[PDB]
């Protein structure tokens, strides 16, 4: 009806279409757990091993988010440099809320290569600390207890922000994050779920986490770099330069 309540529609369906893992096998699958032996067998892989493993992981998360973008409408109909601003900024933003989704505050375990182990896992990698940030911040996000349409909408305005520093045409984002925000607003209205709202994380703290995140990954590329077929051309060579 209203070019909002069609909004709405096409970003959830943007986000069916590129979600990556079905919440319902998510939630099915949580009883798979890690044994003792089999996260040990991690725990001993090589450091370079586990770098090859996660790095591979984290491009083809980050590749959903960018098929994610471009299929917002308006994300295509903005310049190139704003695509790229918009993705760099964003799309590991977007990676770590979508982890959510993969973890079980109860055991604080996420699902990695089909079943659910704890942060200790990832030991071989001597990441404790930032691995430790990860945890906690999909922990706090489980207490939301997201719908798959509130993790779209989210998602969506987690990317569509016109306070990026760099963007060439700002008024043109202003008006996808403006149209974006009443979607949001108007879908928690309608389901009686404002009260998210207060509960959100602030800002600050999703862009220093991301900053952390991107920064390792960074220096880890850097000793032991992998390759991918960019999906986004422009945007991987001005983070794999
Ligand atoms: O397929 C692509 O076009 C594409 C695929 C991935 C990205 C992208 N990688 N990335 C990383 O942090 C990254 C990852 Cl996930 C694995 C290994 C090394 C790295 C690093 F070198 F960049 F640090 C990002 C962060 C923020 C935003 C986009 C990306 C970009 C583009
Ligand atoms: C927290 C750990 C370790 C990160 C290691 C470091 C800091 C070197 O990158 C990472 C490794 C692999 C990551 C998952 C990869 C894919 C997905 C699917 C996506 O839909 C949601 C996020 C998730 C589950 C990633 C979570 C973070 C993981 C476990």
């Amino acid at each position: 009806l209203t070019e909002i309540e069609h909004l709405v529609q096409s970003v959830c369906k943007s986000y069916r279409e590129t979600c990556q893992l079905r919440l319902e096998d998510l939630l099915r699958q949580r009883s798979n757990i890690f044994s003792r032996e089999e996260v040990t067998g991690y725990q001993r892989k090589s450091m370079w091993e586990m770098w090859e493993r996660c790095a591979h992981h984290l491009t083809e998360a980050i590749q959903y988010v960018v098929e994610f973008a471009k299929r917002l409408s308006g994300f295509m109909e903005l310049c190139q440099n704003d695509q790229i601003v918009l993705l760099k900024a964003g799309a590991m933003e977007v990676v770590l809320v979508r982890m959510c989704r993969a973890y079980n505050a109860d055991n604080r375990t996420v699902f990695f290569e089909g079943k659910y182990g704890g942060m200790e896992l990832f030991r071989a990698l001597g990441c404790s600390e930032l691995i430790s940030s990860i945890f906690d911040f999909s922990h706090s996000l489980s207490a939301l207890h997201f719908s798959e349409d509130e993790i779209a909408l989210y998602t969506a305005l987690v990317l569509i922000n016109a306070h990026r520093p760099g963007l060439q045409e700002k008024r043109k984002v202003e008006q996808l994050q403006y149209n974006l925000e009443l979607a949001f607003h108007h879908h928690l209205h309608k389901t009686h779920r404002q009260s998210i709202l207060a509960k959100l994380p602030p800002k600050g703290k999703l862009r220093s986490l991301c900053s952390q995140h991107v920064e390792r990954l960074q220096i880890f590329q850097h000793l032991h770099p992998i390759v991918v077929q960019a999906a986004f051309p422009p945007l991987y060579k001005e983070l794999f330069s």
